[PDB]
């Protein structure tokens, strides 16, 4: 009965992006794998933290299916992402079955690259907004936290803390939200 | 001319406490040692997040000294700092040399056990208010973010932000500190 997210780390990856939604979501009681991209080995992230994933990606793709797919950001990172014909099958599957697909900052914009969730409204980063909407295939908007249907996204490490909420309350509900949310003393 | 931040990294330690002020002080330029108390080896934060840190402290300690000390939370994490001998040397040092010495959540407790800065304004997260008051040694507050004299304390994960950035600030100056503070779209 526990809900299960993905985390995809790859080289680059903002390590803010990264560690307050696996924390949050590991206080939500939410099992949360962090799949290296490239392995089960070391990732350097953007400000040269170095994270070790639970697992790799390959292995992790085998223990499906994800209430949710987490998409950190950082320019590098969200390249990478871009680029990974797995990252393109992970989320082509989450997208079919209607999971929960979330990214954050420069994140989202992997979501074009692979053709997912087109017609949806989304946030990014300000810097990330022309890369985002090359084609007009989504609607922009500003709001610090944006949910279209099954595409929550959100725009920067400043956000990250209401953007894992919004993970939470979506997966486990509003009162899970506000019980792990308390102890953490945020202003609003 | 690089100003350099220590931070002193045990086992159970807040992983968002560790690694927001890392990413924000490398923004602000600078030169951040993430130090293992145990060694070299990775580390297994509270929400088990595993971190590499930067060198052992040990070896750490030798390349000093430091314009900041950084203390994370999570209280075991905060345990382990207050009992370790190598900890308390380190604060006497930097408490001698009129070093800035910064800490969160549960890390303020580690003063108290090391008998550091007492007579000096701190702030706690609200559950470790009783523990780090035990005696009157300091005088509490309820700020976010209190800072009196060269003791820089904060509340909680939700505050991280605002202590990371009150480090730059003392470090490098108010116009660093704005510089480095809006890309992250903060809400205050």
């Amino acid at each position: 009965a526990s809900k299960r997210a993905l985390v995809i780390l790859a080289k680059g990856a903002e390590e803010m992006e990264t560690v307050i939604p696996v924390d949050v979501m590991r206080r939500a009681g939410i099992k949360v794998t962090v799949a290296g991209l490239a392995g089960k080995d070391p990732v350097q992230c953007s400000r040269d933290v170095v994270i070790c994933p639970d697992a790799s990606l390959e292995d992790a793709k085998k223990e499906g299916p994800y209430d949710v797919v987490v998409l950190p950001g950082g320019n590098l990172g969200a390249q990478n992402l871009s680029e990974s014909a797995a990252v393109k099958e992970i989320l082509k599957e989450q997208e079919n079955r209607k999971g929960l697909i979330a990214a954050i900052c420069a994140g989202p914009t992997a979501l074009l690259a692979h053709e997912i969730g087109f017609g949806s409204k989304v946030t990014t980063h300000p810097l990330a907004k022309d890369k985002m909407m090359n084609g007009g295939h989504y609607t922009y908007s500003e709001n610090r936290v944006e949910k279209d249907g099954l595409i929550l996204t959100s725009r920067g490490p400043g956000t990250s803390f209401e953007f894992a909420l919004a993970i939470v309350e979506a997966l486990n509900g509003k009162e899970v939200a506000a019980q792990v949310k308390a102890p953490l003393v945020l202003k609003d």
